[PDB]
């Protein structure tokens, strides 16, 4: 089916106040970014807050996040569902 | 809410497949190339075939098909719901 986390265009604050009222840590979406055109950001709510990451690439052509190199945003958003986004706590992607 | 055309990783086969079975000229997707991996693919109903296009970026990081570019793949997808991706034909992009 199409993925329900890819969200197209919305703006940052939009993402943040439907994220903030999601009830579970993890609850997140890939939206196309405004501020940087052509690039995609990922949203993720943290608790008492929504944290924003941008979605880097590399000449080859590849997303990430950190270091480890995705294929595709399907794969890197896939990838995180089992390991943390956060490097001091243990959020993973769950689908709002 | 999400995007209804976005795909995600799912092989060109597999688009020409659940686009194949579509009624209307224009039913569409968009998915992530697995040949070119970080190019976006966007696959379309065009009478007895499905055409495949290659989701072009230019050196700001735009998108586009032929000309106009766009900020973003939703505002691509919106602009051809009323401009036809064909040269030939009068094909507009249509929701699966």
């Amino acid at each position: 089916g199409s993925m329900a986390w890819f969200f197209g265009k919305i703006p940052r604050a939009k993402a943040e106040e439907m994220l903030s009222k999601q009830r579970h840590d993890g609850a997140f979406l890939i939206r196309e970014s405004e501020s940087a055109p052509g690039d995609f950001s990922l949203s993720v709510k943290f608790g008492n807050d929504v944290q924003h990451f941008k979605v880097l690439r590399d000449g080859a052509g590849k997303y990430f996040l950190w270091v480890v190199k995705f294929n595709s945003l399907n794969e890197l958003v896939d990838y995180h569902r089992s390991t943390s986004v956060s490097r001091n706590q243990q959020i993973f992607l769950r689908d709002i």
